[PDB]
């Protein structure tokens, strides 16, 4: 049948990635996860200095056409070759990774609830919430330890782009969520609840 | 042991209608105890004094009786629930029976405030809605159902309801496992709470 389509959005470092991955792990082979943060437009032909200036928190930085195409293919029972973005080099990497069709599809990303075309594919819409100061702390650690950023560059990107875009584009999408999940990285009860809903949907698919 | 769900939120947040809708959905599988019917019996005080009482402070509630009844429901016993009269500012001399059930719902603005109540819950829900929208619903309900004047609602809201919401209610949101918006009309959140309750029922 139709998969269960779950959209999970939230600000940067809100716990949304960890929650989606945990749900994916709880369901095993019955889930396909498509992270929108790997779908930035391929601007690899542009010099680094130009890629450094792009605002990666504005909707137009994303290859929405491709993301939507992949989600639609998964919905038809077809596999897709998912792009992989290189946060260190600031470009779409040459690597790709296959994603197998499954009865539950999870679309996760800071802006997955922004485009009506994406929201119209979703059966369940989740927004993962956490205060900006706590998210900034996790973002700063993530950037310095995994993405080769300096503390100074993180502060500048955050104040000049991440925060303004979060207030203008990300936070208002919270109004479209069916449920809001706090403590996304460590919330066993909320995880069990999302899992129970998906399991009821899966049981519906096999029963007749 | 019955599955216990606590559902808090500000006044007119939609928590009451969400709590009642879950109950309909699960039929007799649910026993519901609204904490707003548990205000302390202050019938001995003069009317004028009762009108000035702050009904949004935790100490206005008869927590001892509420806790007592929650425990009795958990041991599989029925309880005699008090009924509060919002027009008369008084606990009714008559009570109403609540039968035990495998799912118990505790709902109220301050149900997540006492640790004693929180420790009893398997799932904690906070129903969120902005204060301006809640005030709109609170003003309408008070005038049409509780004999309040518009001026009376405004004074009670600014002098007590709002300050207590900011001081006691809103901070309890940090104890919730899930936050539910548009609690008065949220089909998906309802189906999801029901799905979790049925799973715990099967065990
Ligand atoms: N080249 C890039 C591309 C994206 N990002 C950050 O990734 C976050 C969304 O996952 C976004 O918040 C965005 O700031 C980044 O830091 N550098
Ligand atoms: N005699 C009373 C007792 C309670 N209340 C209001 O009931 C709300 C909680 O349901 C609380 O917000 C409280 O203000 C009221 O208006 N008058």
């Amino acid at each position: 049948p139709k998969p269960f389509v779950i959209g999970i959005a939230g600000g940067t470092a809100s716990g949304k990635t960890t929650l989606a991955q945990a749900l994916a792990r709880t369901l095993g082979e019955r889930v396909a996860l498509l992270p929108m943060d790997h779908y930035y437009k391929d601007l690899g032909h542009l010099p680094l200095e130009e890629r450094l200036r792009v605002n990666y928190d504005h909707p137009d930085a994303f290859d929405l056409a491709l993301y939507l195409e992949h989600a639609q293919a998964l919905l038809r029972g077809l596999p897709v070759e998912m792009p992989v973005y290189d946060f260190r080099a600031y470009t779409r990497s040459p690597r790709r990774t296959p994603v197998r069709p499954a009865p539950v599809v999870i679309l996760e990303g800071i802006l997955v609830l922004y485009p009506k075309e994406l929201r119209d594919l979703m059966d369940l819409k989740v927004f993962v919430d956490a205060d900006a100061d706590e998210r900034f702390i996790r973002r700063l650690k993530r950037d310095v330890l995994e993405r080769g950023r300096s503390l100074e560059g993180v502060v500048a990107q955050y104040l000049e782009q991440v925060k303004p875009m979060h207030l203008h584009f990300v936070e208002p999408t919270k109004r479209y969520a069916d449920v809001i999940v706090p403590r996304g990285g460590q919330n066993p009860v909320a995880l069990e609840m999302l899992a129970a809903k998906a399991l009821a949907r899966l049981a519906r698919m096999g029963a007749a």
